[PDB]
């Protein structure tokens, strides 16, 4: 299959990137050298992983061994939470592409639609636990991320954890600029996201899976939660196609018409996620694998289910 996906603002993303979350600076900068000597095209950031410089690191790097060009890069980041004021927002991407040492971003993402209260804090808790929320709202910072293509800071827009009726409401907004190119959602197995897909693919938004193995490593995981790298059935899936667990869950999103964005800092897993594009999952996988929906969340706070924009009240 087509290594890439036509965006509305006529680019192509690459279908499969490398995640960045939780991977350490002291490991990032070789995973990304390792991704792209393999093949990767597409990387997944954000500022809140903390690891913006390091990656951007490996890319100078791979530019100037002659490895890459940075036209054929596809590089992602994403707009932190305490940042959704509109006179906060250019300084955010600025900060970000100062540590990628890049010049534009190929997409960049509100990363969740809760603003939080400013400050150097990336989780402004209160007293008992809830996030503190900022007096911000989707509307005006979508205006705000508009005014950074608009000034050749970042060639896409898009947005991460929106709802259906969140999504709408950009897409209904008097005066819009541009329509986001992309939702980056979590999509697997366990939370496969039939309603959402349907609904972004039914505008031209395309869909970016993330936590496509699970997140075993989250840090909030507890030992009873399901697990799909150890799931049986998974298992016996890709014993039949002679692959592993994880190149089926990493197969099975690109068959959707989904980006995924499967995460590791081990060379030989980087190496092997990589290989997807030589085998093909039946009808028979894809209806078992989708049969597995459990509506199971990695990525979803507590402490944030009082924000008047906490996305998963909604059905989707
Ligand atoms: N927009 C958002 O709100 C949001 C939220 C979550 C995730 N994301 C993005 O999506 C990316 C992927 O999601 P994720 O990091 O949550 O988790 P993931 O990609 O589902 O899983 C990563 C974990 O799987 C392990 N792993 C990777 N390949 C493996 C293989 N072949 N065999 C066995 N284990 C393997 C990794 O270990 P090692 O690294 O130790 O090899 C790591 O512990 C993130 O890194 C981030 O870029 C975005
Ligand atoms: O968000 C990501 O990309 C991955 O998860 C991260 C990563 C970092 Cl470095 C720190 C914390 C998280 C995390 O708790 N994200 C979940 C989250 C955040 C904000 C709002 C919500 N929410 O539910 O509204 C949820």
């Amino acid at each position: 299959m087509a290594s890439r996906i036509l965006l509305n603002n006529g680019a192509k993303m690459p279908i499969l990137g490398l995640g960045t979350w939780k991977s350490p600076p002291g490991q990032v900068t070789e995973a990304v050298k390792v991704a792209i000597d393999v093949g990767y095209r597409h990387i997944d950031c954000a500022h809140v992983y903390q690891n913006e410089n390091e990656v951007g690191v490996a890319i100078q790097e791979k530019l100037r061994e002659q490895v890459v060009k940075r036209e054929e890069l596809f590089i992602v980041s994403k707009l932190w939470c305490t940042y959704h004021e509109k006179g906060l927002v250019k300084g955010a991407c600025q900060k970000t592409l100062s540590d990628l040492k890049l010049d534009y971003l190929d997409l960049y993402l509100i990363h969740w639609p809760t603003g939080f209260k400013p400050g150097k804090e990336f989780f402004p808790l209160d007293e008992s636990g809830n996030v503190v929320p900022s007096d911000t709202n989707i509307l005006d910072t979508w205006a705000a991320m508009e005014e950074l293509v608009d000034e050749g800071l970042v060639k896409a827009i898009g947005i991460s954890n929106f709802n259906h009726l969140q999504v709408e409401m950009i897409l209904n907004k008097p005066g819009l600029k541009y329509k986001p190119a992309v939702n980056q959602i979590e999509c697997h197995p366990y939370l496969t996201q039939e309603k959402l897909i349907q609904y972004c693919q039914s505008k031209g938004i395309v869909v970016t899976a993330y936590s496509p193995l699970g997140s075993p490593d989250r840090p909030w995981a507890k030992p009873e939660d399901p697990s799909l790298l150890e799931d049986p059935r998974i298992k016996a899936i890709a014993a039949k196609h002679n692959k592993t667990t994880a190149q089926v869950l990493i197969r099975f999103p690109m068959q959707r018409n989904l980006v995924v964005i499967p995460k590791s800092v081990t060379p030989e897993r980087i190496a092997e996620n990589f290989k997807v594009f030589d085998f093909e999952l039946s009808s028979q996988d894809m209806t078992t694998l989708l049969s597995y929906n459990r509506n199971w969340r990695v990525c979803a706070l507590l402490s944030c289910t009082s924000h008047k924009d906490y996305p998963f009240h909604e059905e989707f």
